[PDB]
């Protein structure tokens, strides 16, 4: 079992870490959800599907930068919504093919009530997600650590008399 990003960063058998750079909607209005769909950027495969079934969860997710300071939200993993930051492991997804399959993780993040102005800066680390892989074959338990960086600034528009 190993994983890669659409841009070509890889994490090999046994786990490791990689960086994922994401485009974000540049203005996230109050009450709205900024959606970070990692299933278009992170893909994984099973190296021995004839004999081994791989089980993959989101084990932990932490918030950073502007997301930590100015957003609240959830992570939708394989269709079920969990808190984000996430300290409790999710249900599992089965990987059973040598063909790359998306990792079905999507962040839904809404600005907190005191947000306003620049909330996320380009290049900043905004999230870390731990993909946990086990299987039905041996004792392997591996962590694939995805560092999620913003490709662009995100602003929460404000009102007032200054524009
Ligand atoms: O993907 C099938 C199998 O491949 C390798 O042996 C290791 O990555 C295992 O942990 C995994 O279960």
């Amino acid at each position: 079992f190993a994983c890669k990003t659409a841009t070509g960063a890889t994490i090999p058998i046994g786990g490791g870490s990689a960086n994922v750079y994401v485009n974000l909607t540049p203005a996230v209005n109050v009450g709205q959800n900024l959606v970070v769909d990692l299933s278009t950027q992170i893909f994984c495969h099973n190296d021995y599907p004839e004999t081994i079934t791989d089980y993959v969860t989101l084990q932990r997710g932490s918030a950073y930068g502007g997301v930590l300071s100015s957003f609240s939200g959830t992570v939708k993993y394989n269709g079920t919504s969990y808190p984000f930051p996430t300290t409790t492991e999710t249900a599992r997804v089965i990987y059973d093919s040598r063909t790359d399959k998306p990792w079905p993780a999507v962040l839904y993040l809404t600005p907190v009530s005191t947000a306003g102005g620049v909330a996320i800066t380009a290049g900043s680390l905004i999230a870390v997600l731990i993909l946990h892989q086990t299987n039905n074959y041996n004792s392997d338990s591996f962590q694939f650590i995805w560092n999620i960086y913003a490709n662009n600034d995100v602003v929460v528009p404000t009102g007032g008399h200054h524009h």
